[PDB]
């Protein structure tokens, strides 16, 4: 099956999914390759081609550093890129149902990875199940990460910043111009992403250039007001200058530096990205979004607080154990290969790792709020406390605060709390319901009866997929049929949220209330 797009014909391939068929278009280009003089610049528009572009395999992933902490371990390596790294990486994928739909709701995925890593070709991002089961069209794109996607000299178009966000945006534009030819409805587009993907989604709700490119938004374990999500104009300059010094590209003509950095191999630039931060943490975002004055006209907390954003429905949520994944990438006494019972002194040293530039008093205050023990004798007390600290500060409390702020301007919001630990999850049991391990269920992998998921997980994925699709299609994430628990809207007074798990789906109120008052009211003062 061949589809004419605005720049030429693309050839797809046919997949067999659950005694049915999905048509996949893998690796459609959506921009000029950002090579040569185009490196660091905004994405540029594609010239027409006259042949039939063969979009039958995933394209190159964007250049990025690889996580090497656990060679050969599936828990880490399932996130590493699975196509060639290349600067020539601006491509996207389309999964359309067979038979070709008439006017199908579109779902556009934006992956995470700290704005430094990630790729759409990952196994847990396979959109074929969603196309098959719910008859939506699924789209995902590669966008530039790390310095190549977010190096910033504010105002200088040679490296203005937010390039990777503009990559995402050009891809949203491609869906507006072309998805009708695939049987998709450009007027029913829902963005969803996880982690830095989710924070990207939240920034598309703030960027005026994106408002007409989508209908609704879903934010999984991430939002722009998370402390790791935005780099300051200060740090972006200090980081850019450090990179120039590390590469021997220190000049004075601000442009003669970009020229110099444009003659370096991608590998030299990736080498030096690690040391532009003076003190890194497991959550360091060396090169991320900035207030460029183009994609983002003001500091996003101000836009949020004053209601300057797209008015539409949002779906937001977090996992029970967001913080534990990061503990084994640096904290003392932690190991994925033992139960990581840490002492008080280990805990204290762990705060220095995750809060390097924070005062003695700031760290004491974290210790104080999180070491009032419901039982003071439990040996896991400090191990659990450190994960909760990292998770509440870095994910859970910023997401709650985004949802409160956003819903105060009249729009329906739905909040979930994911607390099912995958039965195939390769990390140890003390790490719990980890960051990123709801994605399997959102994409419907447990629906594959061949895998090792239980029947309970098939049913739970089955409802999540239904709820997500009903949110994309109708702005209302109900499962109206198998007598499901009704998901209430998140109001700033009541703060009702839905818990997702295999046993019992319940309505609760005011998640992590005590913890988030500390992080969102007090801690910003220090
Ligand atoms: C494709 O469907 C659209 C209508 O879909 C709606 O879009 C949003 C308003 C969303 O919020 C939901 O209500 C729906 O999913 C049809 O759009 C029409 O397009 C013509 C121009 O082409 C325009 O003049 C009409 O006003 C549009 N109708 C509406 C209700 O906005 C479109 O006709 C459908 N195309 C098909 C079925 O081929
Ligand atoms: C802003 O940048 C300076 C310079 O960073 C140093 O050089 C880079 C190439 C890279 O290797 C960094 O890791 C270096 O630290 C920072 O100042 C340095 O601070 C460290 C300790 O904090 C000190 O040992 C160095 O001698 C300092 N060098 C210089 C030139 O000042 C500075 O900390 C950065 N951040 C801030 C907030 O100023
Ligand atoms: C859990 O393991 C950590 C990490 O040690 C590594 O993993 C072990 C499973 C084993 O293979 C070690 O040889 C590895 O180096 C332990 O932390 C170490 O503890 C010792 C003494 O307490 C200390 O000298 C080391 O510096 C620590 N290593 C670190 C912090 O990286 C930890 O004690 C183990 N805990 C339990 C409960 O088993
Ligand atoms: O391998 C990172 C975990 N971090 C540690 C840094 C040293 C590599 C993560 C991939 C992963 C691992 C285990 C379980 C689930 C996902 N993906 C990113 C990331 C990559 C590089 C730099 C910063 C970040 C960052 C920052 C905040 C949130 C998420 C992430
Ligand atoms: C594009 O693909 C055309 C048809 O390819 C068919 O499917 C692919 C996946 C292969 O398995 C091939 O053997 C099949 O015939 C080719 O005829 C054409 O040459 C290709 N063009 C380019 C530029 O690759
Ligand atoms: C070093 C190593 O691979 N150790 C063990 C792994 C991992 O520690 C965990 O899966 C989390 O990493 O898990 C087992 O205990 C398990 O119960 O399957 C078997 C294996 O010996
Ligand atoms: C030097 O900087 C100026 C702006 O200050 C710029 O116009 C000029 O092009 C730069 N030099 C070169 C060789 O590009
Ligand atoms: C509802 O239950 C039936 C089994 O009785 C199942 O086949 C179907 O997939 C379920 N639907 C949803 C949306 O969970």
């Amino acid at each position: 099956i061949i589809i004419a797009t605005k720049n030429g014909k693309v050839r797809g391939m046919q997949l067999t999914v659950f005694g049915g068929t999905v048509t996949a278009f893998l690796g459609i280009p959506y921009a000029q390759p950002p090579l040569g003089r185009l490196r660091f610049k905004k994405p540029q528009s594609l010239t027409k081609w006259s042949d039939i572009w063969n979009a039958t395999k995933y394209a190159n992933s964007c250049c990025q550093n690889i996580d090497q902490s656990f060679p050969g371990f599936h828990g880490s390596e399932m996130w590493n890129p699975n196509t060639d790294l290349s600067e020539d990486c601006l491509y996207l994928n389309v999964w359309i149902p067979a038979p070709k739909p008439k006017n199908a709701t579109v779902l556009i995925w934006i992956y995470g990875g700290g704005f430094q890593t990630g790729t759409s070709s990952l196994h847990v991002y396979d959109g074929k199940f969603l196309a098959r089961v719910e008859r939506v069209i699924v789209v995902s794109m590669n966008y530039r990460v790390g310095a190549l996607g977010f190096l910033a000299l504010p105002g200088n178009p040679e490296a203005p910043g937010n390039m990777g966000l503009f990559d995402q945006q050009l891809a949203l534009q491609w869906v507006q111009k072309n998805i009708a030819a695939f049987g998709g409805n450009p007027k029913s587009v829902t963005l969803f992403g996880e982690s830095a993907g989710a924070a990207s989604v939240s920034l598309h709700l703030l960027s005026p250039g994106s408002h007409s490119l989508f209908t609704r938004a879903i934010l999984q374990s991430g939002s722009f007001n998370a402390p790791w999500a935005v780099t300051s104009l200060y740090e972006a300059r200090n980081r850019t200058l450090n990179l120039a010094k590390l590469t021997g590209c220190s000049r004075e003509n601000e442009t003669e530096i970009i020229k110099c950095l444009r003659n370096k191999d991608p590998q030299e630039i990736l080498l030096n990205e690690a040391f532009v931060v003076p003190y890194g943490t497991p959550l360091s975002v060396n090169f991320g979004p900035t207030v460029d004055g183009d994609f983002l006209t003001d500091m996003p907390d101000i836009l949020l607080e004053l209601g300057q954003f797209k008015k539409t429905q949002i779906l937001v949520g977090v996992n029970k154990d967001e913080g534990t994944a990061f503990l084994v990438y640096g904290a003392p006494g932690f190991s994925k290969d033992n139960n990581s019972i840490i002492t008080r002194k280990e805990f204290q040293e762990g705060l220095k790792i995750f809060f390097p530039g924070v005062s003695e008093f700031g760290k004491e205050s974290i210790l104080f709020h999180y070491t009032d023990w419901v039982d003071d004798q439990r040996p896991e007390n400090y191990r659990e406390a450190l994960g909760d600290v990292v998770g509440d500060y870095n994910f859970i409390c910023p997401a709650l605060e985004f949802t409160k702020k956003f819903s105060e301007w009249g729009n329906n919001a739905f909040f979930y709390y994911f607390e099912h630990r995958s039965s195939k999850l390769p990390w140890p049991e003390w790490m719990g319901v980890m960051h990123g391990y709801e994605i399997e269920f959102v994409f419907g992998l447990p629906l594959e009866r061949r895998d090792q998921y239980t029947k309970a997980e098939e049913i739970l994925s089955r409802s999540i997929v239904k709820r997500w699709a009903n949110f994309a299609k109708y702005g209302n994430p109900q499962e109206t049929q198998n007598q499901s628990t009704s998901w209430p809207v998140f109001k700033s007074t009541e703060q009702k949220y839905l818990t997702l798990n295999t046993e019992s789906t319940r309505i609760m109120t005011k998640l992590r209330a005590q913890q988030c008052r500390f992080w969102t009211s007090f801690f910003p003062k220090v």
